[PDB]
């Protein structure tokens, strides 16, 4: 139970808008995937499978704003 960090909201947003031009706003599973590799982190993939598959409400198999925030709320 936590919330993203302000300064961290901008940092990620900047990288999001840079990697997201389609303007579609939302992103797929692959988009974030790669971004995960570039990010100097080491998160368990097993989780993503559980979350993404347990978060994808739209059922389109794609990540979105809320969907992304929810993943962090639990993960973080
Ligand atoms: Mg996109
Ligand atoms: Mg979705």
């Amino acid at each position: 139970a936590d919330i993203l960090s302000e300064e961290q909201i901008v940092d990620f947003k900047e990288a999001f808008g840079l990697f997201d031009k389609d303007g579609d706003g939302c992103i797929t599973v692959e988009e974030l995937a790669t971004v995960i590799r570039s990010l100097d982190q080491n998160p368990t993939e097993e989780e993503l499978q559980d979350m993404i598959s347990e978060v994808d409400a739209d059922g389109n198999g794609t990540i979105e704003f809320d969907e992304f925030l929810s993943l962090m709320a639990k993960k973080v």
